């Protein structure tokens, strides 16, 4: 129960399911939840991470890096905790990029992502978070809301000729 | 024993050329070759792409294998030059993977029923029926020669996964 939490892999019925709302903030549960969630990720290199990826239905992601190893052409990305999120498209424009996740190891894949959005959500305190995001800040949140809809990145591709392993596609 | 080439070379994504020339040494070689590396993988198929030969062979077939326990028996076959012809359209979906794809499985709908017909290495030819996943590994190996993998056949994403995941017995 000390030990770090394992991150689920594809395949499993808890990546497909949608996420419940967290009701309740600065709980000692809900602080758990973050600080299992951080260690995870960090100890996997992640640029982000959802609750149900280590089997946890709440509506909770953090992501965030200055480098990142999995991504380095990536700028920084400010470090979040972001809880019972809504994104709004602030255009519908589109870019395609390479994208990974930690339960899909050794992956990669090319998916449309919108460029520009807002969104909002709470930190662990229920404080309100308000913002916009462009690129691969896009991205990554995109990606990762996606989780609590049960929905991971290969669901979103549509030509598979862009999707192969890492050590091929990026050697 | 050659390098099976895994998803994302370029060269799997090729429209593999006819063989021109049977029974000559080059033939007969690539053949042997593919059925080491095949049973070194414990594959129950192969295609020549996997293993960068843009060609129109495949082999398959065994009597056990253990990446697919519940497959009967398939005919150990060379098959080149092939061509498919479903029976009837009925499909249906099975549990697939690759050498190619090492690590997952997928569903996918195939044929139900085919009559296929080619040649072996030798320049006979082959003109059978076959059903279930007798059916299936040949329409999967001959998807390599048209440049197709498995993931671009799958439908339902869902059904999409690590093979220790979704079959945590094997
Ligand atoms: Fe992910
Ligand atoms: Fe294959």
């Amino acid at each position: 129960h000390h030990m770090i939490r394992e991150i689920l892999k594809m395949g499993d019925p808890r990546l497909l399911r949608i996420a419940d709302p967290v009701d309740h903030f600065d709980t000692p549960e809900l602080h758990e939840l973050v600080k299992d969630m951080f260690e995870t990720m960090h100890d996997a290199n992640g640029a982000g991470l959802a609750a149900p990826q280590i089997g946890v239905n709440l509506q909770v992601v953090i992501f965030g890096f200055g480098h990142n190893e999995r991504y380095p052409d990536a700028p920084p990305v400010p470090e979040t905790v972001l809880i019972n999120p809504t994104i709004t498209p602030v255009s519908q424009d589109m870019e395609e990029g390479w994208e990974g996740c930690l339960s899909v190891p050794g992956l990669r894949g090319a998916v449309s992502r919108f460029s520009m959005i807002k969104y909002h959500g709470f930190d662990q305190y229920g404080k309100p978070i308000d913002r916009v995001a462009e690129g691969f800040h896009a991205r990554v949140v995109q990606h990762e809301c996606d989780h609590l809809i049960g929905k991971l990145y290969p669901m979103r591709i549509n030509d598979f000729a862009k999707f192969g392993f890492t050590e091929v596609l990026f050697p």
